[PDB]
């Protein structure tokens, strides 16, 4: 099982500057839940994004160019990364824009984050046909102290 995690803003936003431009931990903590002892494939953008490895989940970082962190996983192909995962129960791929497009296609289960936020952005979750898949699982948080904007944490699996 592949499957795709990622929170989206308004027009599928997902990146402006290589960062998420909003700061919502709720979903950081959404996103450490459901990845948490499982192994994460990033592009090389997407490592410097979060700057550090990520603790309790095999680090596999997608790069044409040789790695640059003794303490991760470094691979230059999809088949090397999905490869890197093992035998594993589910492989989660945790960004960026074009992982994700590489990746939904060969993607069983998604995990999204919807944000009721508009904001600018440079990079967009790939487009895809509902019709393709059906609704699991979601649930719903009003913004807060700590959390600027709503949000709805929803799980959909592949028919
Ligand atoms: N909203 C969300 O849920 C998330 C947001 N983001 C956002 O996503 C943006 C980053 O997305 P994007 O710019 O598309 O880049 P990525 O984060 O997908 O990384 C791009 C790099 O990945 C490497 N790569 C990708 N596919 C391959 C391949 N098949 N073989 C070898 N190397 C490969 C290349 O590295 P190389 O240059 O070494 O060749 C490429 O330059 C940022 O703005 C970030 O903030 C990311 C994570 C989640
Ligand atoms: C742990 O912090 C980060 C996590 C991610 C990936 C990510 C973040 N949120 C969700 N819902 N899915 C994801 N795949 C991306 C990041 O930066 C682009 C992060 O830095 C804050
Ligand atoms: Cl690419």
């Amino acid at each position: 099982m592949i499957s795709l995690i990622a929170a989206l803003a308004v027009d599928r936003v997902i990146g402006m500057e290589n960062a998420m431009p909003w700061n919502l931990p709720a979903d950081r903590a959404w996103f450490k839940r459901n990845t948490l002892n499982k192994p994460v494939i990033m592009g090389r953008h997407t490592w410097e994004s979060i700057g550090r490895p990520l603790p309790g989940r095999k680090n596999i970082i997608l790069s044409s160019q040789p790695g640059t962190d003794d303490r991760v996983t470094w691979v230059k192909s999809v088949d090397e990364a999905i490869a890197a995962c093992g035998d594993v129960p589910e492989i989660m791929v945790i960004g960026g824009g074009r992982v994700y497009e590489q990746f939904l296609p060969k993607a069983q289960k998604l995990y999204l984050t919807h944000i009721d936020a508009e904001v600018e952005g440079d990079t967009h979750f790939p487009d895809y046909e509902p019709d393709d898949w059906e609704s699991v699982f979601s649930e719903f948080h009003d913004a807060d102290a700590q959390n600027s904007h709503s949000y709805c944490f929803e799980i959909l699996e592949r028919r």
